């Protein structure tokens, strides 16, 4: 992907929040024109720059676009976010200043990963191995030369593995499930409400369990009513389990799975 080329990068973070972001630009002495770069986490392929101008942090998401060039919203595009900044450097182009110094990841620190990203590369090789059965030779080969197409492949069904997806069940057996045992708040699960790709976040709150909606818009993008959008369901629930944002409270713990 471009966030193992943005590894190169030494003021890209990968995943951290914005308010981490926010904090290691206090630490870089929030200077003017100070900036780094991190992934966005709604936007699959996407990255966000943070950048310090009045004492106060800027933040822009850098969309993937469909031929794979990089733009924030109404900007023009690059090949890489490497690209974006240097450009940036130079013109400000809509920001609110000119990019003049990056804040470089402190020693000790490498770009953060998610849930997601931590077992991508597991789900990658387990599917090469065991849909084109290679032992050897493409085995390596063939997850290099086709990286791109099993990346957005294994982007789009990685959640089917995930401890919170409980896959076609019905709002009755959701809420059956979430109510045996422990009754902890933010308990939670998402459910397919149909083959549309349509889904539904079960959430615990006082001992009632909450159902909402996930809607695909337009595009395919994924949100509770009002919600954020999103490329995948592993951002959402990432997202939801930092922040309510409109959700009566936060996730905590995934329902478990009839063993
Ligand atoms: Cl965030």
């Amino acid at each position: 992907s471009m966030a193992d080329s943005a590894n190169h990068l030494p003021f890209f973070f990968g995943n951290i929040t914005r308010e981490e972001a926010e904090d290691y630009l206090v630490q870089g002495g929030m200077s003017d024109g100070l900036y780094l770069l991190r992934q966005s986490r709604n936007y699959l392929g996407g990255f966000a720059l943070s950048v310090a101008h009045g004492r106060k942090a800027h933040h822009y998401t850098i969309e993937r676009e469909l031929n794979g060039t990089y733009a924030i919203a109404g900007g023009r595009t690059h090949a890489s976010p490497a690209d974006l900044c240097h450009y940036h450097s130079q013109e400000s182009d809509g920001l609110v200043c000119l990019l003049k110094k990056p804040f470089n990841r402190p020693q000790g620190v490498q770009p953060k990963t998610g849930p997601f990203e931590d077992l991508k590369e597991n789900l990658i090789r387990e599917y090469v191995k065991q849909t084109w059965n290679l032992q050897g030779q493409a085995l390596e080969q063939a997850i290099i030369s086709q990286k791109p197409q099993l990346e957005k492949l294994i982007a789009t069904t990685a959640h089917e593995k995930m401890p919170w997806f409980h896959g076609k069940i019905s709002r009755e057996e959701s809420e059956q499930i979430v109510l045996i045992g422990s009754k902890t708040n933010g308990k939670f699960l998402i459910r397919a409400r149909d083959n549309n790709g349509s889904y539904a976040l079960c959430l615990l709150h006082e001992g009632k369990v909450l159902h909402y909606r996930i809607d695909k818009d337009k595009t395919g993008k994924l949100s509770i009513p009002e919600g954020k959008k999103f490329d995948t369901l592993w951002q959402l629930v990432e997202h939801y389990s930092y922040k309510a944002d409109g959700l009566l409270r936060v996730l905590t713990v995934p329902c478990q799975k009839i063993g």
